[PDB]
DNA sequence: GAGGGTATTCGCCGCCTACCTCTCCTAGC
DNA sequence: GCTAGTGGCGGCGAATACCCTC
RNA sequence: CGGAGAGGUA
């Protein structure tokens, strides 16, 4: 189509290659297994590197050397024969090998299912025997001629059989006469009875040998006749002697062969139309296992019939040879070559082919030629796919060689290693340290790394400023780091954004852009407020630096990716660039009121006025400086630049407003005034202690009510203040600060008494081992709880450890109890708790037998963490692949469908109680219908963001359920619409028209997978994986399918649950339910004669998603999956909005399984996209309506990912070989419409700024501005 | 003998990202 | 220096090997 | 800088 490659690509088509195509690609034949000569280091003629085939190895030079100049361009030498051109041609030209005998392609013979087996209806064992010269096969037979000749051959064989058996009978009669002669011989004298019996035994055993000879000969002839009369094509005849007799006796009437030539002949004499008709007939009739087999056979046969591709491409008469530059051979230090693996395999193929050709030409017996053909077959199989059949062809070191099929597969294959990822220029790396002085949009960049990244710009500026005369002088000056380059570098790097990235890149904010500023040193200075987004600490981490070059790239880095523009988490909307650790401690210390402190407010005592009231915060600061006042002492202050709270403002000023400069008396501490002076001017005064949650709420309010620049400046100011006041907060660690509970011994003795009583009861006969273990795990659990409570009560409120934990900065109280109380219960290699506790704390020091088990547990945890981090990445990759083409495409589909969210179900006594999980279900959603209460007017209009004010108004009005728009019900053909998706969690506004929401959903789901532990029902990451893979749950719990009463039965190892429907049409029963599982409690436990719902879950466990779809419908399975995943994630304390899970679940429900094909071309049991199915049915009903009937189906992420319309995307994901062979057989054409495909071919992705409406903007000055010039 | 089921059994596919340092590379005539 | 060649495990689907009547 | 192996960092 487009020759080598030229822009305006339209499609990428694949198919089977014929021998004619292979010989057309070829520039010449390879017929010598010689790579390079050692005496001259030049390619050998007709070898794997021959220059007459693959082109010159030097620019405009010939092998002989007659022409060695650019003038002799395009002329083929008359002596050497190598065309004079550039040396890059060796990367493009291919050769070929002319095989002496036909060979099969291993992909279409050995790959399960064997496609040759389906095409020819031969079992894989028959193909194994025939292909590798182990059994003959009948290729043809002449029926009419053989029948007409049989009409006489029957009599002829009868005649010869009669002749043979009559000769045998004559021989036996002669033997009888000889027996009579022997009788006379032994009767001539006095013989022995035993001697008579011995001679009789000899005679009769010879006679029986004759009888057995007759029987065996007749069996041979009868078998030959039976084989011939019912002989048919595609029959294997082992026992070469039988086939030899068949051909000798009946040379004509048929043709038998062996090897790949026989398969080629069979494919030649094979009409596809008749086979397809027979398969379709067997499908429409018959039913059963035959129909099941015919379905697959027809799949392959229709694949070969619909297209204009012949099936004769499975047998190869020639082998292409890859260009030399793609399989180079290098030389080790000294001059010894390290040959590649491809060269060795090509060499073996060439050797075997040449020797086979020699034997064939010279003449040889059948056996040797067949052996050589088999070895050639095996050599070509090893070349194409090494190790698929038989032992791998190994090289030195007993390691299997690489094949052509290993260059495309795996984590190190072509796709995932070279096309989906690359190594790039203008990039560096070093260690990261902390720069507190930076701002949220700045980073410190080492001078030596900046000089190298910005080398061309510095050279250009050096030439411009007359420091060098040409570019070479400037380049040398930069290489030598002369003192004149730093001054120009300072100005060159000004306002040039730089991208920073830290691996692993779990979510979007792992890459962010900053404004570089040169620093002294070799480590990068990172802002403290981006560590959470990067997940970076400063114990040795390293980061990578990338430099955008073009104007568009700089614009993207400066607008889309700037660090100060990404404050909120895209997964949940919570702020990520907010104070933590030291900053939280400092702010918590500052904004704390300690009763009875210095300079505290004092009411009038009847002899002096009130004490502790100040006329301004400046006076309070002066008093604090003098040491008369404390920053944490309650006072009365007059404030004029701080806005009063809502209550004070309403009851003090009214209507008009605060109008900065109005004085009001505040009753707070000085630290709170200092904290409130760090917030925007119009923000109401906050009088509270700043726990981390209070700060998070403040930041969320600022983000949702102010522009992001104000938020960035506010977080910078809070960082400064927190770091300043954490130094003066007086938090340290000393063994005097680690207080021990004052009565640990008493509690331990009290519970040891209980343990002793239980142990003695066990010693007596009252309870078995398990009861004792459970009782001892209890008692000790309560002892640990009581010790923790005593420890908490003992500690003062201002202890550094208590302050750090309670401030929300970091840590929890379990660690505090372990450090100062007692560790408690440990776990056995199976996970169960040991009945013996660890009564020592790390302040006292564990003993040697309490340390051994502790180390056991710690190492077990570390290993589990490693396995979990390995397991989460695979799920993230699958999630990304399944939903990579879900992109916002419209603004509104104007659909009337939606979903209902509970939104604070009501109380029984009568009251509205807010649903706990409301921010991940109801917020950031658009209304689908107007909300009305008790026939009143609408409370919230259709198409409302439905934020906090809207939800509060809805709750006040007394309405619980509201219908909202969801992607599950979006009507857009491709992608989704902005209104259905709703608010963007990162931005806080309606999502844009180019936003790629599938990748965001995948990254949001997959990122918190390590926190979510991998803990007979699955309960963690395995549970999530089985939910997303649509597998059978494991502990499957049956669900009813028709409302009615139940006749529960009680028994051992089985329960009989019978559904007696209200209609009574039929009764369903479940009898295999093992007694291990309990019975679910719904509405009291399930009991006999109890009415149940249609979708009720009878037992206790996890219901499979496939039954709920078959019984209740798609919406029910959607809500089921969303609820299950959300609960699995909530159990660990992770908040993800439901829209991401909805995106994934939408991607999982997109196809329908066919039942009746009708006039349509869809085969039964095929998965067809719902839109395509509906379009085909609507087209068909117009003309001779015979519409197909289909049913909804649920597919896992892997199946939905591998059932794509692009063979390139599917091959770059998994199972490259199977996908490629199927695509080649079906002759699939790839329309390059997708993110991964455009990434592979190096084109602008169809999302974001690469969309047509954005990339085609036209810019021009206004007429007035143009005139003003 | 001949349709209807098997009914395990075996083979193939999958198993996180980024970086740094160092040693060795065929046997026989 | 040159020439030749008996320490992974789960999930899924096709395939033999096996009756089971019939 | 082609391949194999060993060790280490986050
Ligand atoms: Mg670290
Ligand atoms: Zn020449
Ligand atoms: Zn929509």
């Amino acid at each position: 189509g487009a020759m080598l490659d030229v822009n305006f690509f339209d499609e990428l088509r694949i198919g089977l290659a014929t021998a004619e195509d292979i010989r057309q690609w070829s520039y010449g034949e390879v017929k010598k297994p010689e790579t390079i000569n050692y005496r001259t280091l030049k390619p050998e003629k007709d070898g794997l590197f021959c220059e007459k085939i693959f082109g010159p190895t030097r620019d405009w030079e010939c092998y002989c050397g007659k022409y060695k100049r650019v003038r002799f361009k395009g002329i083929i030498c008359e002596r050497c024969g190598v065309e004079v051109t550039r040396a890059k041609v060796r990367r493009e030209r291919m050769g070929h090998i002319e095989l002496a005998a036909p060979v099969t392609h291993i992909w279409y013979f050995k790959g399960v299912p064997s496609r040759l087996g389906y095409l020819l209806d031969l079992a894989p064992k028959d193909l194994e025997k025939i292909i590798y010269f182990a059994a003959y096969v009948i290729t043809s037979v002449d029926e009419e001629m053989r029948h007409n000749e049989l009409s006489t051959l029957e009599a002829e064989m009868a005649v010869e059989r009669k002749a043979v058996e009559d000769q045998r009978d004559g021989e036996l009669e002669a033997r009888a006469q000889k027996l009579e002669a022997d009788l006379a011989e032994l009767e001539a004298e006095g013989a022995k009875a035993d001697a008579r019996r011995k001679v009789r035994d000899g005679g009769e055993r010879e006679m029986r040998q004759i009888r057995d000879r007759a029987q065996r000969e007749l069996d041979r002839l009868e078998d030959i006749w039976s084989t011939f009369t019912k002989l048919a094509p595609k029959q294997l005849i082992v026992d070469e002697n039988l086939y030899r007799e068949l051909v000798d006796r009946y040379g004509e009437y048929f043709t038998g062969a062996m090897g790949a030539e026989s398969i080629q002949k069979l494919i030649e004499n094979f009409d596809i139309d008749a086979e397809a008709e027979s398969l379709r007939d067997v499908i429409r009739n018959g039913k059963g296992q035959k129909k099941l087999r015919a379905l697959k056979r027809l799949k392959v046969v229709a694949a070969f019939q619909q297209s204009g591709n012949s099936p004769m491409g499975m047998v190869l008469d020639a082998v292409p040879v890859i260009p030399p530059e793609l399989r180079p051979m290098v030389q080790l230090d000294g001059g010894r070559f390290a040959t590649s693996d491809l060269n060795d395999l090509y060499r073996r193929v060439i050797n075997r082919n040449n020797r086979l050709k020699r034997l064939i030409d010279l003449g040889a017996p059948e056996i040797i030629v067949n052996n050589e053909k088999r070895m050639l077959q095996e050599s070509v199989d090893a070349l194409f796919d090494n190790g698929r059949r038989g032992r791998p062809v190994t090289g030195p070191g007993n390691r299997p060689l690489k094949s052509l099929s290993d260059l495309l597969k795996g984590k190190q294959g072509r796709f995932r290693q070279n096309l989906l990822g690359k190594r790039v220029d203008y990039s560096g790396r070093s260690v990261i340290v902390v720069g507190p002085q930076l701002k949220l949009h700045q980073c410190g960049l080492p001078k030596l790394m900046a000089l190298e990244l910005f080398k061309p710009f510095v050279m250009k500026r050096l030439v411009d400023l007359n420091h060098a005369q040409n570019i070479k002088s400037a380049k040398r000056m930069v290489e030598r780091q002369r003192p004149q380059v730093w001054d120009v570098l300072e100005e060159v790097i000004a306002e040039h954004p730089v991208l920073l990235n830290r691996a692993p890149t779990l979510h979007r904010l792992g890459i962010q852009a900053f404004e570089p500023m040169l620093v002294e040193g070799k480590a990068i200075q990172l802002h403290p407020l981006v560590c959470e987004a990067f997940n970076a600490d400063f114990d040795g981490d390293q980061m990578a630096v990338h430099l955008p070059l073009s104007a568009e790239a700089q614009a993207e880095a400066r607008i889309l990716m700037l660090s100060s523009n990404n404050i909120l988490s895209p997964a949940s909307g919570r702020p990520l660039a907010m104070p933590r650790l030291d900053m939280v401690t400092g702010l918590y210390y500052l904004t704390t009121e300690v009763p009875g402190d210095t300079g505290e407010y004092q009411p009038a005592s009847g002899d002096h006025p009130e004490t502790g009231v100040y006329s301004s915060p400046a006076e309070a600061i002066m008093a604090a400086d003098r040491g008369v006042l404390s920053v944490r002492a309650k006072i009365k202050v007059r404030l004029t630049q701080l806005r009063p709270p809502v209550e004070i403002e309403a009851e003090l000023f009214g209507h008009s407003g605060w109008q900065p400069g109005d004085a009001w008396m505040a009753e707070t501490t000085l630290g709170r005034v200092m904290f409130n002076e760090l917030l925007p001017l119009g923000y109401p005064f906050v009088n509270k202690q700043m726990h981390k949650k209070v700060q998070a709420a403040i930041i969320n309010d600022l983000a949702e009510r102010y522009p992001m620049i104000v938020v960035a400046q506010t977080v910078d100011k809070l960082k400064d203040a927190g770091f300043y006041w954490a130094t003066r907060s007086g938090v340290t660690v000393s063994m005097a600060d680690v207080l021990v509970p004052p009565r640990k011994k008493e509690i331990l003795d009290h519970y040891e008494e209980r343990a002793d009583k239980v142990e003695k009861q066990f010693q007596r006969g009252a309870l078995n081992h398990d009861e004792r273990n459970e009782a001892l795990v209890e008692i000790w659990k309560e002892a640990t709880d009581e010790v923790g409570q005593a420890l908490r009560e003992h500690y003062p409120d201002d202890n550094p450890i208590i302050t750090i934990v309670d401030s929300g900065a970091t840590g929890n109280f379990t660690q505090t109890r372990t450090l100062a109380g007692m560790k408690g219960l440990v776990t056995n290699p199976k996970g169960e708790f040991i009945p013996r506790p660890v009564k020592s704390s790390f302040r006292e020091g564990l003993t040697v037998l309490e340390y051994f088990i502790n180390t056991h547990g710690a190492r077990k945890g570390l290993a589990d963490t490693a396995l979990r981090t390995a397991d989460s990445g695979y799920l993230t990759r699958r999630l990304v692949d399944v939903s990579q083409d879900v992109i916002v495409r419209e603004h509104d589909c104007q659909t009337e469908r939606g979903i209902v969210v509970e939104l604070a179900e009501r109380a029984p006594d009568g009251t509205l109680i807010r649903d706990p999980y409301i921010e991940t279900s109801a917020y950031a959603r658009t209304l689908g219908t107007d909300a009305v209460d008790e026939a009143g007017n609408v409370i919230v209009e259709r198409g409302q963001d439905l934020g906090d004010p809207e939800i509060d108004a809805l709750l006040a009005a007394g309405i619980t359920q509201v219908k909202v728009r969801s992607v599950l019900t979006c009507a857009t053909s491709t992608g989704v619409c902005a209104t259905c998706y709703g608010r963007s969690m990162a931005t806080g506004k309606l999502v844009d028209i180019g936003e790629a929401v599938g990748i965001v959903a995948a990254q949001s789901i997959g990122e918190p997978g390590t926190q979510l532990t991998m803990r007979d029902i699955t309960g963690g990451l395995p549970r999530v994986q089985e939910l997303f893979e649509a597998r059978v749950p494991r502990g499957k719990a049956p669900i009813a399918d028709v409302t009615g009463r139940v006749r529960l039965e009680d028994g051992e190892r089985f329960y009989k649950i019978t559904i007696v429907p209200d209609d009574g049409g039929e009764e369903v029963v479940y009898d295999k339910i093992s007694k291990r599982q309990r019975l679910r409690v719904f509405k009291r436990v399930l009991s006999d004669g109890d009415h149940v719902e249609v979708g009720q879950q009878l037992m206790e466990g996890s219901a499979d998603p496939h039954e709920v779809l078959r019984v209740q419908g798609p919406r029910e399975v959607q809500i089921h999956l969303v609820r299950e995943v959300q609960e699995v994630y909530r159990a660990q304390g992770v908040s993800i909005h439901d829209k991401h899970i909805e995106v994934i679940v939408r991607q999982m429900l997109r196809r329908v399984t066919i039942i009746d094909s009708g006039s349509t071309e869809f085969l039964p049991g095929s998965l067809i996209d719902r839109a395509e199915f509906e379009a085909e049915n609507r087209r068909v009903v117009a003309e001779g309506g015979e519409p197909a009937a289909g049913r909804p189906v649920l597919m896992g992420i892997t199946k939905a990912s591998l059932a794509t319309d692009s063979w390139l995307s599917a091959a770059s994901f998994q199972e490259t070989t199977r996908v490629l062979t199927d695509a080649a057989i079906n002759c699939r054409s790839d329309k390059l419409n997708g993110l991964k495909e455009n990434v592979i071919i190096g084109k602008l992705i169809p999302a974001g700024t690469g969309i047509n409406r954005y990339r085609n903007i036209a810019v021009q000055p206004t007429e007035e501005a143009r005139a003003a010039a």
